[PDB]
């Protein structure tokens, strides 16, 4: 009765999303040929499922979390009768208008998925309330409990995933509202809460935040997101090394010379620089993303492939890492480039005067155990640099004999961005006319055995839906991870080291490239 | 017409690529090689004059085996422009140049993709009629050689002389004395090298005798015992992949390797030449000489250079650690008629005696006993009239039982050198199809060598040693002491076979061989993917 108006405005705006995602020569025919085009998985369905997204119209939820859920709906990884609930403080007039202009503008690839698009919005309902009012959680508890019992399944109760797409200052009170008014029925079901970075800003900050949530949810239920890490690149580190004797036997200090984990991004902080100015490149991606990546490379053998034995080795090996020292660190801060297409970092009005905040840093970490003593581990992240390339690179020790200068170090690389790739660099015979044994030429050998593809974030959200806690930092490791970085962070705030300038689009400060070369890395030539 | 005469030009390259290389998962091969072609975009042998004398010039080997080989090297530019080749045999030749076109040129490869390059080559060939023992006839040869050495416009003195003995071994001792007394290179300069052909004795004492008969005339720097089945391409796979790369160098020992199998297969029978084989046996045919040389290259310790005689130093080095093969560690076979009937039995041959215990098939276990190899079983297998035609290396590394259990099996490196060359490492990887579990794995194959040039029909295996001998490369040729240590490994077994203590088990052609043999491989550390 309400809105035949909103029903078409939804139809027209999906078609407008496609005309600007596939630029049409003949717009008139695109709007029309794609007009009528919009015409054990045993255990998904055992019980009903509800996804509650808080901060539902915040920038994080609308632009990254709800569109993520859309991709799983099209991929068929969500149960058929899932319901999603958007939770936000501000009221909305008619919700279906809100779905078409707050949620659906940010759904990507709508020319392959557009027919599913307006079906997807039928699974989301809106709920307006406060993140601290126990009564509104009793009204939320009522609204979800009335579709849990409307469930067509064999087995009763319901499973509840609460996504806190909120700033961290709100976390402790939303987790109290769940405990006192929104826990799943004892008739059956689990509760899992996904919490978002920043998980503190140093050792004491993050122990306090984790102690605020301790009485409300244990580690079996809390899922700390690191949405820059994907399932694709974690089974590369675990399966290639631990199922294969070729790599398992060579994965130590007796054969490895240098390990570098590199995170590059071509874009700086466009207009959110003031928000970054309090973070720093270390806190943004290094302490969380690159360190969990590093945890998987250096871990001893987990005595199972169960989630908590993998996480068990992540704490054991991070506990052997000596905290970064100020001499072992180089920082940069990006300025305007000679191209002129990017303004400087300080050319942003959002950032205060004269701040020494780094947009680029490279550091050395020394793992102290039998397996890794002596091997330098190099972490590098930088904003507004030459290219967008996140990759792992391991350099094995050179076989100087007998080939001398006819061979160089074997190299294993794992790349996650822009495109996934895994390959090893080795020296092989050249099919010379006469040939020669001294005439070799380095080659690249692939290790990947190549329909909708889920990104890193979707298969992290799906990992939480399936009960897989492997790729989420857990309480003890988050603390020991912080204890690694904060002595450096404290000394940087004290100004004991200062950032070195570099213009954007360059590789970064050239003292950083010097630091890499002086710490066991050898370049092809 | 419109650029896809070019596009069909490089699925042409992939078509030849996939059927030279058993993928069995052809699908990602053609892709992983479609994208590897994305990134694919000697003065001194005029120093001296060169003369090649091939004995037995109209013997069956020389006309069919060696003369066509030299022709292919002529087109490859691997022979000097002023090269002199002379055929030496006694048989009557009234007209010589007619004899070259129509006893020699009928066996020249390709014949018309070359163009008239065939008749250019034959113009470097001369005939010489004489006896393999007449010291006077060699002084007449020395004169005719000095009359082709003197036609050289080089600055350089002298001439280089390569004598190819396309003869049975009983003639060897007399032509090497005849060369010594009347046909050695000029004193002004040049080397002499002798290539002697396949059967070097038939046991320790037979072959020791033949080498002391040649000892007084030529040292190991001058004698080149040829084995046409090795080839440079596969020894550069064995040597370079392991010794230039720490990934493989560190796992190339007993602590990571479980089983290595060297296999020689042929679909062909004795071709009716059976009586001829009957005194040789498959062990002497390919196992003691060819596959043992292959095994030597896999198991050798690090040579402290890549010079030929430091490589050979490590080859006799490791063969000295092999306990002699024992008969309990051996099973033999003999091929019979096929179920199709397309291959007749070995004994269905008129050339072979009744009641012969000659093996057409053998698989054995060898124990290399030193720090690097103690415990690792080495399995040699040779067979005629079997499933398929392939010589290949199979090395199986020990399984990582934990943590992947039955989601993984043993890692495998294989080297297969043929017309069907291939090198690949087979290991377990994640499957990208997200049902997002780790136990959810699949073994796949990873190639290291691709066929990218294809400009060519470049040197085959046999053509690569002749060229190696011209270049002074002793690497793929067995040495006096090394030939001895190889015989001492096999001859206790060979005597017991001739004494009949073990006999060959019957098998039909086209099958894998005797069924007791495959069980023997299974009982000696070998595991099937399943």
């Amino acid at each position: 009765q309400d809105a035949y108006v909103a029903d078409v405005d939804g139809i027209l705006d999906v078609l407008r999303a496609q005309v600007l995602e596939r630029k049409p020569d003949d717009i008139f025919q695109f709007i029309s040929k794609s007009a009528l085009s919009l015409q054990v998985k045993d255990e998904q369905k055992s019980r009903a499922l509800t996804i509650i997204v808080f901060g539902a119209s915040g920038d994080l939820a609308k632009k990254k979390t709800f569109p993520a859920l859309f991709d799983l709906y099209c991929g068929g990884l969500l149960p058929p009768e899932v319901n999603i609930i958007g939770y936000a403080r501000t009221k909305v007039d008619d919700v279906e208008k809100w779905k078409h202009e707050t949620l659906m503008k940010y759904f990507s690839n709508l020319s392959e998925r557009g027919c599913h698009a307006e079906d997807f919005l039928k699974h989301i309902s809106y709920f307006c309330g406060a993140y601290d009012s126990v009564d509104d959680f009793k009204r939320l508890d009522a609204v979800i409990r009335e579709k849990e019992n409307a469930f067509k399944g064999p087995e009763k109760g319901g499973n509840r995933l609460f996504y806190l797409a909120l700033p961290p200052s709100v976390f402790a009170s939303v987790c109290e509202s769940i405990h006192k008014g929104a826990m799943p029925q004892e008739v059956g079901g689990w509760v899992r809460v996904i919490i978002e970075k920043p998980f503190g800003r140093d050792t004491k900050s993050s122990a306090e935040l984790s102690q605020a949530l301790e009485p409300f949810f244990d580690e079996s239920q809390l899922y700390r997101i690191d949405h820059y890490l994907g399932k694709e690149m974690v089974q590369n580190i675990i399966t290639t090394r631990f199922a294969n004797r070729i790599f398992s036997a060579v994965w130590n200090a007796s054969n490895i010379a240098c390990v570098q984990i590199t995170f590059k991004e071509t874009i700086g902080t466009e207009g959110r620089g003031g928000y970054f100015d309090n973070i720093g490149i270390i806190r943004d991606v290094m302490q969380n993303h690159l360190t969990q990546i590093l945890a998987l490379l250096a871990m001893e053998k987990p005595r199972s492939l169960d989630a908590e034995c993998i996480r068990d080795e992540k704490v054991s090996v991070l506990k052997c890492i000596e905290p970064i020292t100020k001499e072992n660190c180089v920082l940069g801060q990006y300025t305007a480039s000679a191209d002129g297409s990017i303004p400087g970092y300080l050319e942003d009005v959002t950032v205060p005067e004269g701040s020494t905040c780094p947009t680029f840093a490279v550091m050395r970490l020394n793992i102290n155990n039998d397996r890794w003593a002596g091997v330098p581990f190099i972490l590098k992240a930088g904003k507004a640099v030459e290219q967008k390339y996140v990759a792992i690179r391991i350099q094995f020790r050179d076989e100087v004999h007998p080939y001398g200068e006819a061979t160089q170090r074997n190299e294993l690389v794992i790349r996650a961005q822009p495109s996934e790739a895994m390959y090893v660099k080795i020296t092989t015979k050249v099919p010379g006319l006469s040939g020669d044994l001294r005439q070799t030429h380095q080659t690249e050998l692939d290790l990947t055995y190549h329909v909708r593809l889920p990104d890193a974030y979707e298969s992290l959200i799906n990992d939480a839906l399936l009960g897989n806690s492997t790729n989420f930092v857990r309480k003890d490791e988050l603390d020991v991870a912080w204890r690694i970085f904060t002595p450096l962070l404290h000394q940087i705030d004290s100004g004991e080291i200062k950032p070195i300038p570099y213009q954007a689009g360059t590789r970064g400060p050239k003292e950083a490239d010097e630091f890499i070369a002086n710490n066991g890395f050898k370049h092809q030539k």
